[PDB]
């Protein structure tokens, strides 16, 4: 009666495929208190102004499926 | 007759930049309010992390297998 099966979502593709490739590690730092009241990271790597969100996560998600979405660091309500 | 080999390939874009963190939630977002972190945490820009949403180093083993250069994001 039972039945297996398993979609394989694997793959070996680079996740940045064109932000500033001359940096061989591209990595970000701020301090808390020169931040806003919100700042929104982006984690897909296709924004226009990373290392900030602009929305491009929503295209890569409708076109591959998947669920990405930014970092949020907030002051508190 | 250039020496050079052309490839010509045509298919859609189906590659995940998450594989496996939590599937069940249809777009992931964190939040964290600035006054309760520590002194410092290092954000997973990778989706590779074993501790996701914070960076564990296993950005080191995507970029050596991808050829990628993605690493971190530092709040202090
Ligand atoms: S544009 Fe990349 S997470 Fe929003
Ligand atoms: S483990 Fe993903 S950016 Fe370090």
């Amino acid at each position: 009666g039972m039945r297996f099966y398993v979609k394989d979502h694997r793959n070996k593709a680079m996740i940045n495929l064109h932000i500033q490739k001359d940096n061989p590690k591209i990595v970000h730092a701020f301090d808390m208190e020169d931040l806003g009241d919100k700042a929104v990271y982006c984690r897909c790597w296709r924004s226009k102004k990373f290392p900030f969100c602009d929305g491009a996560h929503t295209k890569h998600n409708e076109e591959t499926g998947d669920n990405v979405g930014p970092l949020i660091i907030k002051k508190k309500e």
